[PDB]
C-alpha cells in the first residue's frame, strides 16, 4: 500500500532481437550458433534468411524463422548480382523491421545483427529507428590485414615472380605473401571480393556492436588492439561446448562408433571449395594407402571429379593400407570433431573449421584454398602451434598438392612426435576456448555485456 506509481520491466522476454546472415553455411552457422545462445538468455530471436537457404536453416533450428526472396538473378556478373542482392534485402529486411515495428505479438525489434559482409545494412537498422550489430564471422587477425588494406597506405600489390615480400602489422606476426589472404584465385573477380572484405570496415565506428567470432586468448594482441580502436566483442565460439540438426548424422556416429579410438583422419574443404580432378586424386592417393581410417566430405556437386576408379550419396571402402573408408555427402561437422576416433582434421581452414577445431581439440592438416584460409593457415601453424600446412608443389597457392607432401603432413601429425606435441597445444586451446564461454570467461563475458545492454534505458 501507500505509494502510487508504475513500475516498466525490461527483460530478455519482451526484447526482439533481428538476425540476418549472409546466404552461405560458413556465415549462417555462426549466426545461428549465436541466436541459440540469445534464446537460451530469454531474447525473442527473428532469424531472417534468403528463400534459397530457408529449408537449410529450417531443417537446423525458440527462434522464429523469416524468409526474405534471393535477389539472385543468377545470370548477371558478380558485380552486378550483388548489388542486385543489396538493393533487394535493403528493402526486404526494412519491411519486416516495420511490420514488427506495427505487430503485437512480437516486441518491436531492438537491434538487428546483420553480416559483416553486408555493411549497408547498418544504414537499414538505424533508419528504421534500432540499434545494429555486426557480426564478423572471421578471425580478428585477418579482419585487421582488410582493415590495413581498406586504408591503401601500405602497399598489398605483390609480384610474386619477382621477389619475396614479408608484411609487419601492428600487433600481428611477419607475414609472407602466401600467408595474405588469397585472391588471385578469383581472377577477374579479384577485386570484387577483395572489395567485399575490405567495405567490412566502411562504417566501423557507427555500428553499435562489433561482434567477433573469437575468443580472446586465442588472439590476445590484435583483439586488445582491435578493442583500443573499436571496442570490439569476442563473443566466440558461439558453437557450444559439448547443435545443429545436420544430415548423416547417425550414419556418421554409428560409422566413427565402430572405430578406434584416435584412428580416423577427418577430410572437409567446407560447403563452397572445389578442388580440382588432379588434387581430388592426390588426397584419394594418399587417404586410401596411409595407416589411418578416413572419413572424406566429399559434396554432391563434387563426387564427378574424383578418380576413374571410385552419384552415391555414401560409399565405403577397404584401403590398401588395411584401414577403412567412408565417402559421404555431408556430416554433422561439430560432433565428428568432436568424437574420440577422430585423430587429426585434414581442412581447407574455413574459419568456422579453424574454430570448431579448436573448439574440440583437434590437430589439423592445413590444405587453405583462397581469402582467409591462407593466412588461418599461417595461424594454425605458426601462432597456435596445432597443425601443419601443406606445401603447394609449384611455389604458388593455386598449385597442386601431392600425395607425397600429404603424406608427409599425415606422418607428422598423427605418427611423429611433433604431432603428440601439437595434440598437446590442441587440448590446451580447447580448454582455453572452454574458459572463454564459461560463466565469468572473456566471451561469456562480452555476450552478456551486448544483452545486458540491450535491456538498457
Ligand atoms: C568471398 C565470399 C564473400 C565473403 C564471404 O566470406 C563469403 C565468401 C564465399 C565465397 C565467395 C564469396 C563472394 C561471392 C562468390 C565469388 C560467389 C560466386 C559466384 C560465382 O560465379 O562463383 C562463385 C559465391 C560465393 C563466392 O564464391
Ligand atoms: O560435412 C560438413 C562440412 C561442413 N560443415 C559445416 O559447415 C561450416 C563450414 O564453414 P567454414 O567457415 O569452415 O568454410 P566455408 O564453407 O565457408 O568455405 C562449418 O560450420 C562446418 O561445421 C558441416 O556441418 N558438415
Amino acid at each position: 500500500g501507500s505509494h502510487m506509481g508504475t513500475i516498466e520491466i525490461s527483460s530478455p522476454s519482451k526484447t526482439h532481437i533481428l538476425a540476418f546472415p549472409f546466404p552461405e553455411k560458413g556465415h549462417i552457422n555462426p549466426m545461428l550458433h549465436l541466436c541459440n545462445r540469445l534464446a537460451s538468455k530469454g531474447f525473442r530471436v527473428t532469424l531472417i534468411t534468403t528463400i534459397s537457404t530457408y529449408k537449410d536453416v529450417k531443417n537446423k533450428i525458440l527462434i522464429n524463422l523469416e524468409s526474405i526472396p534471393d535477389g539472385t538473378d543468377k545470370n548477371l556478373g558478380m558485380n552486378g548480382y550483388f548489388n542486385q542482392f543489396k538493393n533487394s534485402v535493403t528493402e526486404s529486411v526494412a519491411g519486416i523491421i516495420e511490420e514488427y515495428k506495427l505487430g503485437h505479438d512480437f516486441p518491436p525489434p531492438k537491434v538487428l545483427i546483420y553480416d559483416s559482409t553486408m555493411p549497408w545494412m547498418l544504414d537499414v537498422a538505424h533508419g528504421h529507428g534500432i540499434l545494429g550489430a555486426s557480426l564478423f564471422t572471421q578471425p580478428c587477425c585477418v579482419s585487421v590485414v582488410y582493415y590495413h588494406m581498406l586504408q591503401g597506405t601500405i602497399d598489398f600489390h605483390r609480384e610474386q615472380s619477382s621477389s619475396s615480400k614479408v608484411l609487419l602489422l601492428p600487433c600481428l606476426p611477419p607475414l609472407e605473401d602466401r600467408d595474405l589472404p588469397e585472391f588471385d584465385y578469383f581472377k577477374e573477380d579479384s577485386g570484387f571480393v577483395s572489395n567485399l572484405l575490405l567495405n567490412q570496415f566502411l562504417n566501423i565506428d557507427k555500428i553499435d556492436y562489433v561482434l567477433f567470432n573469437t575468443f580472446e586468448m586465442l588472439e590476445s594482441e590484435i583483439a586488445n588492439w582491435m578493442s583500443n580502436k573499436w571496442k570490439i566483442l569476442t563473443i566466440g565460439p558461439t558453437a557450444p561446448t559439448a547443435y545443429l540438426f545436420e544430415t548423416n548424422t547417425e550414419v556418421c556416429m554409428k560409422w566413427l562408433d565402430e572405430r578406434e579410438p584416435n584412428s580416423v583422419i577427418y577430410v572437409s574443404f567446407g560447403s563452397i571449395a572445389s578442388l580440382t580432378e588432379q588434387q581430388m586424386e592426390e588426397i584419394s592417393q594418399a587417404l586410401f594407402t596411409t595407416n589411418f581410417n578416413f572419413l572424406w566430405v566429399v559434396r554432391e556437386e563434387e563426387r564427378t571429379k574424383l578418380p576413374n576408379c571410385l552419384n552415391p550419396s555414401s560409399e565405403s571402402f577397404t584401403t590398401a593400407a588395411g584401414k577403412l573408408g567412408l565417402i559421404i555427402n555431408w556430416c554433422p561437422q561439430l560432433d565428428v570433431l568432436r568424437h574420440e576416433s577422430v585423430a587429426c582434421f585434414m581442412t581447407h581452414c574455413g574459419w568456422n573449421s579453424t574454430l570448431e577445431a579448436i573448439s574440440s581439440g583437434v590437430p589439423m592438416i592445413c590444405v587453405p584454398q583462397w581469402v582467409d584460409q591462407t593466412t588461418n593457415a599461417k595461424f594454425i601453424q605458426d601462432v597456435w602451434k596445432i597443425g601443419v600446412r601443406v606445401n603447394n608443389n609449384n611455389g604458388e597457392n593455386g598449385g597442386l598438392v601431392k600425395k607425397e607432401e600429404i603424406e608427409r603432413c599425415i606422418k607428422e601429425v598423427c605418427e611423429s612426435e611433433k604431432g603428440k606435441e601439437l595434440k598437446r597445444n590442441a587440448m590446451k586451446w580447447k580448454d582455453l576456448s572452454k574458459e572463454a564461454v564459461s560463466e565469468g570467461g572473456s566471451s561469456d563475458t562480452n555476450l552478456e555485456y551486448f544483452a545486458s545492454t540491450l535491456l538498457f534505458y
